[PDB]
């Protein structure tokens, strides 16, 4: 019956509520009860207050006339202001101090996830003050997880007049008796109310979603720990390079403040970081998450030789240097930790910070051929089946969906074994036809992955494995240098292909590196662990990047 | 003959040379002559100074080599080095000295004009010092202007060897001959005249200059005031939202730092800004060069309301929410100018800054129509002309060549009039078929013009003069706010639609705007003087932006 959850924002989605600091600073001060209140609401639908909140005049405007509200009230009270009362300074305070309420939040994600049309309906100003950034950041992390976030002072009209309710009845196309509104203040419930709207009398939180809950018929309170927020590709702001003529770079950017560049592993895309994209935007980064060269919609030439190291990373610098970034901070996992390794190394006046996910710092082995290296070790046999060109190409491309929800499984989920592959004639031999999906992607995540792979196929990615050699004797050019820039090395328990004990001298090389390590996390460490990788990256960048 | 030319970058494109400085601190410090040069060059071709340049080691790895050296030769000149001498500090300070030659660079620059191929060829260092920063981006800036960059350290040789002088010939496709370089070091310039290059040894600047002038034929001393750099747009990283299902927004980004949004106007593009996108990157800001709505590769859709101000407006908001972007700098001319007024009267918690070229901000008058409005004034009877849908699009779209070379005209170059357009049957009726070519473009960068709009042709950007009275009553909701964000009003002398004098009472509505003036300039700006638009928005920006 109910399809659509309105929430208040002022003491509802936000807290402490501004109300609150009125009567905060009247006690503090040992002014008259109220009496800041009374400034606030005098002349009320005529008075200075109302007009701000219906957009006819900004918060810098508004300001003086609270000041003569608050003037007019202590001579009417017989008391005086304290010297260097400052209104001002009262809001900015009050302003900075409220922050999202996480569990209403929350509560209106689940609601937006079983299918209400969200809102948040809110009396705010045009806000024009120096400070103004800070609320606008709030006011941008919100509005993106709900359907319309209705302002008075952008639509004229302010609650509690009925004017705004039947406003937000047509913005919705939904009827007076599918609508639960919560709010904080009464007097702004009761013109819901009687058009026929659920009503919720928002004081402590939760009583509030128990009422919630109760009525939408939802569970809502103690629920577990949602995932991260993901990105839709269609939202995105999407980018492209030409680093040389046969070849682009698309990207997805979002965020500003330090650039961060993350670079994938195979065969993926810039979408496996669609978990850490927005968490590191709202932690104050600039990110660029690449489609590497061979994927998605970056170019996929056909040569071997274009996917070395040396050419990929020189590509990158080309990167930076068409967008005019002097440096980036390079996160990368699988190949692109292996990428960002190498730019710490032969480009660090590029570089403001490097770290990998998974793939650890191994210096290449003067007098060992890397295909030596590698048959002394069961493991990486898979990579002699990658070596010929076409064989790999012909059964990974085969059933691109059968390929992804193979690959992409959690550790206790029946990963693939990569055991004598070429013995047994390929990656998927002893693997079904239909494999199940993975807890941690849906079927749509697989199918913007089949549909990627569409347009390229596996032979540029899989030319990054084609030229062992060839990397072997730049990366011997690097044997006499250390990394020391600021480093980091996430390890992932369960990552039985880049295992972390792989990583246990890094140290030699990288004397001052820092590190993180994912309990219970198999190889696709960005959305087997999204939360905690969100958590030790974004650490890690404050620390360490900033 | 010559067709190349080759510039070392310390003590010739960049200044103070760093020798220099190791000069000066054996005398500041009271030591023997020569000393700290006798530390840097020691052990000469296998000594840590060369291991450096080659690569094989980095800086901050050479810094305690360096040290030990210093240290080895003041025992053997029998004295004592001062009390925290420091060589990481001696050499920071050196490298943040430095700066680029501007007079050496701009006659790389006209060489390159003339066709030459150009190079820097320098023995430098891997730097991942805390402030590699510093020279990264001196390293960025020099770059752009050059065919190739060649470091020491990225190619594993060093001047004088003559291996690296046989790289750089087979680099350059040229032959000895045909190649003049420059250095500072005659050491360097031996092996080059070996194999018979001009060379001119670089003490002084000018008189460097006089034997390179004299070398090559081309005037390179006492030549004008080139123009700043332009943007070649396939150079370019280029962007692209969609804002709602039918439409994306394209632009061009370039820079990191706060940003900067460019909002060109009628009827223009991105490219309208290429002088401005590369200076303002330089300064230190993120800049977005919008295609604006109905343009280049924007969407163009044909409904007439998709262009009123208030979805141009919403929509621009859109784009920013989507990019992640609390707030940015908006910077318009014309239409666009027009545009980031709005913005600041209805968004001011989204805008930084706010700047408008040519067009003035004057308040909605509500008590008289648009179109009344427009008639009490000979110089917008144009304006009338557009209204009617089709007629001015099939003038327009009818030859783009002479649409591009008849409207972007120098105020000496024969402007269009204005004048009873309407009476007259259009805007070209009084113009030849084939303009000559106005000073302020290039063939090139009209074809540029010509080339973006046939892909939707003048309806689109018509559409902004057609919602007359839908953005009238939208603006009357904005009468009584004052804008008192930081605001730029730039004032044009000779831009005869767009008056200065249309623009003396904005004071009254923005109590703080700032104002600059270019005189001699007409209604194409950013094109008819770049030098001084970069100049005042760049000053405007570090002091209300920054
Ligand atoms: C060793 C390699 N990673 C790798 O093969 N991952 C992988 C293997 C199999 C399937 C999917 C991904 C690169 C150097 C870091
Ligand atoms: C008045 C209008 N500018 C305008 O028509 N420019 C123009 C006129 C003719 C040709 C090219 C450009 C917008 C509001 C600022
Ligand atoms: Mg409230
Ligand atoms: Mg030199």
């Amino acid at each position: 019956t109910l399809r659509a959850a309105v929430f208040d924002l002022d003491g509802v989605l936000a807290l402490p509520a501004v109300f609150g600091v009125l009567g905060r600073t009247e006690e503090a001060l040992a002014l008259p009860r109220g009496l800041l209140n009374d400034a606030f609401q005098k002349g009320g639908p005529e008075g200075a207050t109302t007009r701000l909140m219906k957009g006819e005049i900004t918060l810098s405007q508004w300001i003086p006339l609270m000041e003569e509200n608050c003037r007019k009230c202590s001579e009417t009270a017989k008391v005086c202001l304290p010297k260097n009362f400052s209104i001002k300074e009262i809001f900015d305070k009050a302003i900075s101090a409220r922050k999202i309420n996480r569990p209403m939040l929350q509560a209106a994600l689940m609601l937006r996830k079983k299918g209400f049309t969200t809102a948040i309906l809110t009396n705010t100003w045009l806000d024009d003050r120096a400070e103004r950034d800070g609320l606008a950041q709030l006011m941008c992390e919100l509005k993106m997880h709900f359907d319309f976030l209705i302002e008075s002072c952008q639509v004229g009209m302010v609650k509690p007049e009925p004017q705004i309710y039947k406003f937000l009845l047509d913005t919705l196309k939904a009827s007076p008796s599918e609508v639960v509104f919560l709010d904080d203040i009464g007097a702004n419930l009761k013109p819901a109310r009687d058009l026929g709207m659920v009503t919720i009398l928002v004081q402590d939180t939760d009583t509030a979603l128990k009422e919630l809950e109760k009525v939408t018929g939802i569970q809502l309170l103690n629920t577990p720990a949602p995932l991260p927020t993901s990105c839709n590709p269609s939202d995105m702001s999407h980018g492209y390079v030409t680093v040389k003529p046969r070849v682009r770079l698309h990207f997805v950017e979002l965020g500003s403040g330090p650039a961060v560049c993350l670079c994938h592993g195979f065969p993926e895309s810039w979408y496996s970081w669609r978990y850490q994209i927005p968490a590191l935007a709202q932690a104050g980064y600039r990110v660029l998450a690449m489609d590497m060269k061979g994927y998605g919609e970056s170019s996929a030439p056909p040569e071997i030789e274009e996917y070395c190291m040396e050419v990929l990373c020189k590509e990158m610098v080309t990167f930076l240097d068409k967008l005019g970034l002097s440096q980036a901070v390079f996160i990368g996992h699988d190949w692109g930790g292996m990428l960002v390794w190498y730019m710490a190394l032969f480009y660090p006046e590029r570089v403001r910070a490097v770290a990998s996910l998974n793939t650890p710092f191994i210096p290449a082995n003067p007098n060992m051929s890397p295909l030596e290296s590698i048959k002394a070790n069961p493991v990486f046999d898979y990579q002699l089946y990658f070596q010929e060109p076409g064989v790999a190409e012909a059964e990974l491309e085969q059933n691109l969906s059968r390929t992804f929800k193979s690959l992409f499984r959690a550790s206790d989920e029946s990963v693939l074994s990569m055991h004598k592959v070429c013995e047994a004639g390929g990656l998927f031999v002893n693997s079904p036809e239909e494999p199940s999906l993975s807890r941690m992607v849906t079927e749509e995540e697989i199918q913007f992955y089949v549909q990627q792979f569409k347009k390229s196929g596996f032979r540029g990615p899989l030319n990054w494995y084609r030229n062992m050699e060839r990397n072997w004797k730049w990366a011997c050019k690097s044997l006499g240098r250390k990394i020391l820039i600021p480093a980091l090395m996430v390890t992932a328990e369960k990552d039985f292909v880049l295992v972390p004990q792989m990583s246990q001298h890094m140290e030699d090389w990288i004397p001052h590196l820092k590190r993180g390590h994912i309990e219970d996390c198999g190889h696709w460490t960005q959305m087997d662990k999204p939360t905690e990788v969100n958590q030790i990256l974004i650490k890690w960048l404050d620390s360490d990047a900033r």
